[PDB]
């Protein structure tokens, strides 16, 4: 099972235009040379291409819409395509609103997937409950099943077809949460360990909990999507929406160490770093390495060590 | 059950004047306004005048044994009379010395409470053990019943009747203990999780032992008395007797989030919080804006969301 | 059972010349009169004299075989005469290469022991996997009976004789561990608590279960030889090979503690600390003041207090 580097160098799911130079800044970091020196083949698709849409004004209090829209249906042909030849997908973020085409283009090769949010945020209000408008904040709600009709129909997007339930998700990390979205969780039961649940359990716990409710049934194609912002700014400062009290470097390296290990990862999201936002350049510089070393260890490096 | 915020700018249990201004700073942070946004109904009482003593000299080695007295029995007979109006009495600190007069007007209404001590110090020295002669290192020995009789009487304290046995406390977040406090609680066998069982523990199983501990028997009100300095430097650097190796952001968190989920929170105390001794005016709002975060969990903010 | 002070300014086993200096700042933070305050004896035998090796050639790519095989000759006949009259070896450190020596002298009077070993490296290389030739990194190469004709004889060290076998020894913090180093472990069976256990356990339950491993059989001499790096550059940044990613100073302090608590200590190594190596003074002061709590707490220092 080889592995597939797909760039998308974009931001217009929320107001901050240097989220577009995450990839470049990944890649300037050496990834690819790196995943190079693991036990995978290595194949660079290189960075796409979106199609900017000039006349954009915004649905209701939603902006970018039509942008924001076709710039994921490219991203979903392309993600199915390769999953479609037997590749992992690797695709480097981008504000988290690409995760709408990721995801989607994944279920189209994979219907039986599950998906682990690791993130600060739920990103799941929906068209009528934002109050931002930014659509990074909302591609959870595009593709659950549950939402499908809870929300007028937005432009740009008639192509997605919710592709998730409720209990095919967790979410690990939060600790910023609108009360739309809570209410919305709390209703739908969604699964997941706020940074409550991990102080109580322990990193360890939180893992094996996670992986019998999404494994406990049967076996199936892992989708982790994965926000920078999950860890504390201390670790990953250089991000649009930095929340204190968030996960360790340690826990953020638990984590991708024990997905490694299921020998069932099928599609990985690398969002939202933003090598624009350092307080000085060696935040940035902390941001990005540490951002290899969670992709890393998501495709076999262990702390423990390695040799072949 | 409504909340009453009571202010005691108080600082003669110590030597740094500061502790004055911690009232002040934590409403100038928003705490009236942001309590108001929870499920309770907030009252305000204002800021106590306490009635300074001009002629108090030392008591053998304790430093104005007088105005603490007097301060102290000003603030009992104020928190009496809230808990006799069913409301759940806050106390704004102040040196620590300011929780004989919150425990001891509690007690007078809920005399079965039990109390929740989060430090790095025990503060049980009695006038005899005490080698600086502050008071704000004292006040559990003016209230615990098995210490009654063990020390001269100091000079206005006649008012003091003891109200909690050795059975009826927990300390949590320890690290700093004198010679002569450390003979005291394992002599009278005092329940403790010293940053060593934190350690061993986890914060999780601390809070779950320390709930059936106190509350196996039958649940009755919980006093919970914090002091700032309970939380690491690098978190709560405003204080003045900061110790290395203390409780996270997240535990202190963790912490009060449990104490709201029992329903019986019944008197608080926020401690120790001097907003002139920060290094920069940074590290003085960081301390500030984590007391007040602690307040709001206590009330019912958790880090998963919130909804009305 | 009294305690003797060995002082071992020595750096040839790496290339850095500051570690010699480990011993004098130790001393200068005051780490005598702290240990006599102590329910132990203690003695300070001072410092060692190594005489040096002028001609000596790289052995193949290890640097320095004749100048470090002399040396740790000369620590081993001191400390066996020391555990020969009754007493706790503390090895003040010095680059780790003296471990060889400390081990071996310990051995030679009690056979019988274990050993534990703090630190993000595992020290295992051998004269020919070793990519940089540096003998600190190659200690536990020496004393392994495993290993034993697994690589040529190198000058200087014809007086050793190898003294652990794998079953006798328990890693704890590892996180930076070479291929040919790991292909060791692994092919041995050594037991280790990498970062990823530590992790996945937590510090309580890793400690409950290195003593149940090698203290399970029956009880017998501990020999803890504590590398500095093994805590996080935010707690000891005056080393010569940080890496990110290490056990806190409460986890550090932890350790210590539980090892005091069994009585089996026997022999102790406090390592690799470098006072010209910090970025700035206070960072000097902080690496220090760490490694003298740490052996302290060996002593019987407890975050809970002491008394008389
Ligand atoms: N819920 C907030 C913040 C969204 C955070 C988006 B994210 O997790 O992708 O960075 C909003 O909807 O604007
Ligand atoms: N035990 C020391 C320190 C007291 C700490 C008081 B506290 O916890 O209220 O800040 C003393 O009695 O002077
Ligand atoms: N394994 C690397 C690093 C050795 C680390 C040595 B130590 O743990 O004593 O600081 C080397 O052999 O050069
Ligand atoms: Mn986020
Ligand atoms: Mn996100
Ligand atoms: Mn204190
Ligand atoms: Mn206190
Ligand atoms: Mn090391
Ligand atoms: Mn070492």
């Amino acid at each position: 099972k080889p592995i597939e580097i797909i760039g998308a160098p974009f931001s217009k799911g929320q107001p901050r235009g240097g989220v577009e130079k995450g990839p470049a800044a990944l890649r300037k970091a050496g990834l690819v040379e790196k995943l190079k020196e693991t036990e995978y083949n290595v194949r660079d698709h290189g960075d796409l291409a979106f199609v900017d849409v000039p006349n954009d004004s915004p649905f209701q209090i939603v902006k970018n819409p039509r942008s924001v829209g076709k710039a994921n249906e490219q991203l979903a042909a392309v993600v199915a395509e390769t999953q479609k030849n037997g590749t992992i997908s690797v695709v480097l973020g981008g504000d988290h609103s690409m995760a709408i085409g990721s995801i989607s283009g994944h279920a189209r090769v994979h219907p039986d997937l599950c998906v682990i949010w690791v993130d600060a945020h739920t990103d799941i209000n929906t068209p009528l409950t934002t109050s931002s408008g930014n659509l990074h904040g909302q591609p959870v709600a595009f593709l659950l099943k549950e939402l499908k009709g809870k929300f007028p129909d937005v432009p740009g997007f008639s192509w997605v077809t919710p592709c998730i339930s409720a209990k095919d998700i967790v979410y690990i990390g939060l600790r910023d949460v609108d009360p739309g979205e809570h209410y919305i969780i709390k209703t739908l039961g969604i699964k997941y360990f706020s940074m409550t649940e991990v102080d109580k359990l322990g990193i360890g716990k939180v893992m094996e909990e996670t992986f019998s409710y999404l494994l406990g049934r049967k076996k199936r194609p892992i989708h982790l999507s994965f926000d920078v912002d999950g860890l504390d700014p201390v670790f990953t400062p250089a991000t649009g929406t930095p929340v204190v009290g968030g996960l360790s470097y340690r826990e953020g390296l638990y984590i991708t160490e024990e997905i490694y290990k299921t020998g069932l990862l099928s599609g990985l999201d690398i969002m939202e770093v933003n090598p624009t936002l350092g307080k000085t350049p060696e935040e940035v510089t902390r941001t990005v390495n540490t951002a290899v070393a969670l992709t890393l260890s998501c495709f076999g490096t262990k702390r423990e060590g390695n040799h072949k």
